[PDB]
């Protein structure tokens, strides 16, 4: 792992290189039943705690199965529907007569089988519970007699520990309309999912990937509710396929820089924006400007395109050279000078102004450097945390090396007087513009 | 189901029409109660395994007793505050002395009953739970001696059953500082939710609305706790009473047009605000602008009336007239053209510009729809995805019918020179005025 | 408790003075052993039921075993590492070789122990749970042998008890990334909280606080994953060190100012920014913009300084003067009015504009205010819900005092034709220097 880091002393800005993502381009859909029992309710004369214990496992079974009815009866819209087509038009199609015979005859023997739709798809199915077995072959000669026989108090535990995952997969299903993310134990066990990335068609290499990040491969899955009938309980999980796997991606991180004059109301300040995360993607760059967007784990990253922004790639110049006519570098103005220090890989920039006290301190040293008013930075090599006036947070102790690119504030080559300090979403461009304007309402009257 | 949507090219919006809400507006509050056990630690020689088990659930139940008694000695503030005040009026009376044995009395032998309290409202109370008998009856005999009796192996697990609602219970009010929303089934159980919609002041056609959308309305209740007092365990469920049914309700959507000058810089941007749901209401449209305010199901709407705003009707006519004088539309501007797509009721808006690469497809058809720089729309039918960059989004495959209503963008009736790009909450005629401003400082200054 | 309360009539905007903040300073690490049993799969001839479900729990040990090491082995980073340092290097220094070993002997006898490591802290041990002598000494000799012993029924509950812990913990960890918030009675009882308190380097006066508000506690730590090595599962407990106590703290609430002309259009706006929590820290002011930084209860706040700002104490004449030259007070502009309301402490903000109906109900009187377009303010003694338009808030029913300062509204000294409405983050000072180069021109271009 290459991790380096950049802090440009021009701009207030760093950005962290060296990172391999893995972006989320496609989805496979994999299916999940439960062999579930129609048994209405077939009560009799029982007395004795473990028939008790038994009927009351089976009203929470019954709540269960009924509940997973009225979820698929009445669907409430989700804001993942722009998201979850692919495993929904598996649901689809499973609602066809005699689609759910098919998959319920392949898995009749055996736990995992492939099944060819009435739409295609060669698609997988599995068998994770087998409640249908177990209530009409172990429970039934307990309740279909004219008085309950007596069941053995393993029965009872035994029953409680397998209609359990019932359950809870029946609790995330109804709180959340149908479709969970992450994808919990509950609806696919570590060893089930593990399992289930062995037989997908990727290859050897990315299975060892999703193999090594399931926590970060189930938060960025779905499980789909399909239907109950005829003793089957089906769902879908839709799993991320990376199509981009190991492109270059950078963090760009941006804080405040302000001119430092002594009289307060006389500075001006300016942001880059758009910080976040950016990969390299398909001859563009995609961008995710949300925070959750992306996984990190050491030197790799998760990002799904599903919440990003396709820019051309001429939107790293504005790390190199801000001032670049090819692309519109994007900044904000104000003249809102409040100190304030931004964690970043490898160290930490620190913008501080006014009468704010600024440190970086090593654990047994202390106070290693004192900022002066402006825009710096540090590295973690030698510190472990950073105090911006009474505020303290912890240096990222990640092993780099960083890069201090000297350079004048550009904040200082504009003039105070026209300087635009109201914008929000303006360019290096823009700005310029909005200060010929006002330097031509002034040539023109003084000629 | 009527649903229906309205794409408007001359303001790159759309309106999803159709919609059939339901606004909260009043509450319902019952009393839910727990008959606890005053059972002070009363430990006894014990040593055989079912006596442990026993003693160890004993003291879970008291940790979770005495949990529920620092909750209510010290109760945080919550963020709640100003939609509970219904309910916590029914938890101040049940603190008046006297007041809790009423309670106590009337469900001596049933498990609901109509209270008078001495605040004079007819509350409905209810008993999901009576720990006090069974400990009192089955417990105290085993450890209300010199030596624990020997309980059977039945009873250390029944007393695990009937104590986990009490445990679930508390830490839902512990780590929500007595408030917790939505109401969760160890709270009510689906069972008791129903039989407490059918128990409500409403019309026949109300109860089949709530029953049939239970989770929802889950998502919109409060569960308030009130006190634990002499063997009695209390908290207020608070359920929403919908006032509005059936009302108009359409959702607006927006997205970015811009000019598409070939080169860049050139370009100016305007936006519609104020994009979500909107509900006929009282004379007036109430507007929703957070997305977790209203749920949808199907053809139906389902909002709560405490985070909206309330507008003139005559908002509605920014979508058939921007330029309309009986109300002054909002709009803001920039100069960033970038590309975006939002996902409708019934099809896709699609803002292209620069060298993004936009397109609509068929799953077995590929590309059909190619879009140019501009804003447009596409149908949902005959149409599963749209691609904006490297970007994919899936439609909604919902049954409907959609109308492009033609039209110049408005964008075009605007000079660049003058406009202003930096506006965030400006209306129509805002921005017209800021026009003849900056056109008169150039009439006077060439005459 | 002393809470009272002042509306700025000038400003549109309410001071709530009397709190007694807890901010914290510092943080106070623990280390928390579970000791575990190194075993392999034993797997031998077993039939009967209970042998089943013993190594059907075993089996749920070893995953939960192999997934904390899978925690270990890559362990993505968290968007809390900025908080978390002090007990991360309590966990680097675990990793060290015999170190494990320490904190291993000095367990062997008793459950807490101070250890000091091989980077010198004293670092406080406990030990909550052990599976290691259970499953070594109740389990193997039933699975270590070449058919398998059969358990009682009591040895079965009794690890379906134990492990449950166990499998909780790992997984808050696993979906947390190995870092959680806040921090559970599964990582820590409620019981082994309290105990942590009474051992910490604290006045008794704090441990009677932090005792006093375990949740608020809870709420404001972190459980921190270290290792699993050697049968031993270590995790630090990082509970905060509230170095300020009972500082005064206040809370400003801000509501849009704006002009009541006839004619829409003409209308302008004015709101203070900055709306949150503000408590006096070490000669400066620390403010908290975000919401769920600052937990009250009742007279008492509870914030983190992690994400404050640091401001002068002048801040606070923006309450008094906001015309004052010692601090630039912050307002934002626009020409939005839409009607409002803000529930405070002991009243309520509202701004009514436009035809909407706003009033102040008391629950048997009815509409007791009617408010006229402008804001105003109402205490909440005799109110108890406030309605705006179609919505309805209620009142916090606190007792304090309030205070209506009456004085002219500072829209009203503003020329509208020059006034800037497009400010966001501008500053009283700074937009009457926009009004001096409106004025500028027009002084200019008349003579
Ligand atoms: C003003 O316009 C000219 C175009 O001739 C350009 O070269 C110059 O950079 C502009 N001024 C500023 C301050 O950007
Ligand atoms: C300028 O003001 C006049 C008022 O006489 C108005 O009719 C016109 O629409 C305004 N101009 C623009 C571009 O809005
Ligand atoms: C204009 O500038 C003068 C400085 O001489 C200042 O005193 C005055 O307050 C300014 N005008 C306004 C409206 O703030």
């Amino acid at each position: 792992q290459n991790i380096t880091e950049e802090f440009y002393q021009s701009t207030c800005s760093a950005v962290s290189k060296g990172y391999l993502g893995a972006l989320r381009t496609g989805w496979y859909t994999s299916v999940i039943t439960i062999e579930l029992s129609n048994i209405k309710e077939n009560k009799c004369n029982g007395t004795d705690a473990k028939v008790k214990l038994i009927k009351q496992e089976l009203d929470k079974y019954k709540n269960a199965v009924t509940d997973l009815q009225l979820l698929m009866q009445s669907t409430p819209a989700t804001g993942s529907g722009s998201a979850i087509c692919s495993g929904v038009a598996v649901c689809k199609v499973l609602h066809l007569e005699g689609e759910v015979n098919k998959i319920k005859s392949a898995l009749l023997s055996t736990n995992k089988a492939v099944v060819s739709l009435s739409n295609g798809p060669s698609v997988l199915t599995s068998k994770v519970l087998d409640l249908k077995n177990y209530i009409d072959k172990q429970l039934l000669p307990i309740v279909n007699k004219q008085s309950c026989s007596i069941p053995n108090i393993e029965t009872v535990i035994e029953f409680q520990q397998k209609n359990n995952r019932l359950l809870e997969i029946t609790r995330e299903f109804s709180v959340n309309a149908g479709v969970t993310t992450p994808v919990s134990t509950y609806m696919l066990t570590n060893s089930e999912l593990l399992s289930l990335i062995n037989d997908m068609p990727i290859t050897n290499d990315q299975k060892k990937l999703m193999s090594n990040n399931v926590q970060i491969v189930r938060q960025q899955s779905y499980s789909i509710m399909c239907i109950i009938k005829e003793e089957v309980l089906a769902y879908v999980v839709q799993l991320p396929l990376y199509g981009v796997i190991d492109t270059p991606c950078w963090k760009l991180h941006t804080s405040p820089l302000c001119t430092t004059n002594t009289k307060e109301g006389s500075n001006i300040c300016l942001t880059r924006t758009d910080r976040g995360w950016y990969c390299d993607n398909a001859g563009s760059v995609s961008f995710f400007p949300q925070a959750e967007t992306c996984k990190v784990q050491s030197n790799r990253v998760f990002c799904d395109t599903m919440n990003s922004l396709t820019l051309p790639s001429e939107v790293n110049l504005c790390n190199v050279d801000i001032f670049n006519p090819k692309y519109d570098c994007k900044i904000m103005t104000s003249k809102t000078d409040v100190s304030s220090s931004v964690i970043t890989s490898l160290g930490a920039i620190v913008s501080c102004y006014g009468k704010t006290k600024c440190t970086a301190s090593n654990k047994n040293r202390g106070i290693i450097k004192t900022f002066s008013n402006g825009c710096d930075y540090v590295s973690n090599k030698g510190v472990d945390t950073v105090s911006v006036g009474n505020t303290l947070y912890c240096v990222n102790k990640q092993e780099g090396q960083s890069l201090y690119v000297k350079g004048e504030p550009i904040i200082n080559f504009y003039d105070p007087l026209v300087f635009p300090s109201n914008q929000f979403d303006a360019s290096i461009s823009q700005v310029n513009e909005k200060i010929n304007q006002s330097l031509a309402f002034i040539r023109k009257s003084d000629e």
